[PDB]
């Protein structure tokens, strides 16, 4: 995308911690912004509307390569971060709003480094990564979401010379499920075959779809809550058409280059409904604050080794909850993800092991390796309504099933139009972030 001249984009200050030992941290002066999706786009030479709605104009968009041409995406000045998005920054905590009423819905964004022209790309392997949460307004159908993608730091503009904007402008954006919503994909407009999706009055799908490794952190409303990894193969940045998106609706879910349902733990999936939920009886309060800390662990304890391990604890008013179990006859009782965990839980489920054809754990790691960029989102689903993330997927599967149940919510539950209404004034936050060695952070 060309980059248009009608407002200056603000990024907002969010500053992080990078850690040496307990304690013993220094801040980072870093910043967040929005995803490119969200962004205004118009005339490069006017103030006349390229997409409106969930429709490209056709007269200004009859090819990619026109649409780029005449298009340009614009800033997000300060005003608007609170006034029209839904975002804003109070000392090192950062909340989004679900719907902010000229009404948006949803949004996503990227943490930029301390220049403010490139995303901070994170280095996982043997780190810990650890922040604040507050998922207490998010209920069924809801999703704040933290996580890393391998996005290029600077969006693509090095690859893509039509990506005038690259980090500054939030472009780039790629996902394990090679996502055909996002509007510009390799420099260009993804305006071919664009179709609006039914009951979204915001959004549509192009020809191409992007697809990237994803590590996510932290999958999330107050019911149920999640931590996945998704190798690619390859791990970076790829723009898919035809079978390598492995596209839902052509039957391609496991024919792509990505794996797409991830190795997840989850603990109510995992068959403990007790750890988490909004209540004081439950191990970890989701009515409350807590912190949600992450270590990768390698096969030699160096950045040099494989990753072998995602583990996880929290801390929620000063007191250390180590996670959740695997808890099904005969199943070993993991609480971390490993390529073991992946193989056993997902034999028993009965789900197919994308996540070993795609190299597993290394090849995860490898993405971590390179270095990630950091994602903090909000949203509902309207393919599958969050039901996987907070209910019973499938919806006519036995919940006796082990796989089918992953959270107490009603399967008629998360319907777009229904939860932008019940849940408009939901906000997801995340704060005092901090990345450091392993043990650091706490």
């Amino acid at each position: 995308q060309n980059v248009g001249t009608q407002a200056a984009e603000e990024p907002l200050n969010l500053p992080i911690s990078v850690c040496t030992a307990p304690g013993n941290c220094q801040t980072e002066a870093d910043a967040v912004v929005l995803d490119s999706n969200w962004r205004w786009a118009h005339t490069t030479t006017g103030y006349t509307n390229c997409y409106t709605g969930n429709l490209w104009d056709t007269t200004l968009c009859p090819t990619p390569e026109t649409c780029t041409t005449n298009c340009a995406i614009d800033g997000v000045p300060l005003a608007d971060w609170s006034g029209t998005y839904g975002g804003s920054v109070t000392g090192n905590k950062f909340n989004l709003k679900f719907v902010t009423v000229s009404t948006n819905i949803g949004a996503r964004t990227f943490l930029l480094d301390s220049t403010k022209t490139r995303y901070r790309m994170f280095q996982l392997l043997n780190r810990e990564f650890t922040y604040d949460v507050d998922v207490s307004s998010l209920d069924c159908g809801l999703n704040g979401a933290l996580y890393f993608v391998s996005m290029d730091a600077d969006g693509g503009a090095a690859k893509y010379p039509t990506n005038k904007g690259g980090a500054k402008y939030g472009t780039g954006y790629c996902d394990a499920q090679c996502p055909h919503d996002v509007k510009w994909i390799n420099g260009l407009a993804n305006s071919k075959d664009w179709t609006p999706i039914p009951g979204d009055a915001n959004s549509g799908k192009g020809y191409y779809g992007n697809c990237c490794a994803e590590l996510d952190i932290w999958e999330a409303n107050k019911q149920s809550q999640a931590f996945t990894t998704h190798p690619c193969t390859p791990n970076d940045q790829t723009r898919c058409e035809g079978v390598v998106c492995g596209d839902n609706d052509s039957g391609d879910r496991y024919n792509g280059m990505c794996d797409k349902d991830g190795c997840d733990f989850a603990s109510y999936r995992m068959n403990d409904h007790t750890f988490y939920g909004p209540g004081s009886t439950f191990k970890l309060d989701s009515t409350k604050p807590f912190t949600v800390v992450s270590q990768f662990i390698t096969t030699d304890g160096t950045d040099n080794g494989d990753f072998k391990e995602f583990r996880r604890f929290y801390v929620q008013n000063g007191v250390r909850i180590e996670n959740s179990k695997v808890n099904f006859p005969g199943i070993t009782a993991y609480d971390s993800i490993t390529d073991e965990m992946c193989a056993a839980t997902k034999g028993l489920f009965g789900d197919l092991d994308d996540h070993k054809n795609k190299g597993g754990m290394k090849q995860m790691g490898e993405a971590m390796r390179k270095g990630m960029a950091l994602v903090m989102s909000i949203w509902d689903d309207h393919d599958v309504n969050m039901l996987w993330l907070d209910s019973n997927y499938p919806p006519t599967g036995n919940p006796s099933t082990p796989g089918v149940a992953r959270g107490p919510c009603p399967t008629t539950s998360g319907v777009p139009s229904e939860v932008e209404v019940t849940q408009a004034n939901a906000v997801v936050s995340f704060g005092n972030i901090k990345f450091g060695p392993i043990g650091s952070t706490v």
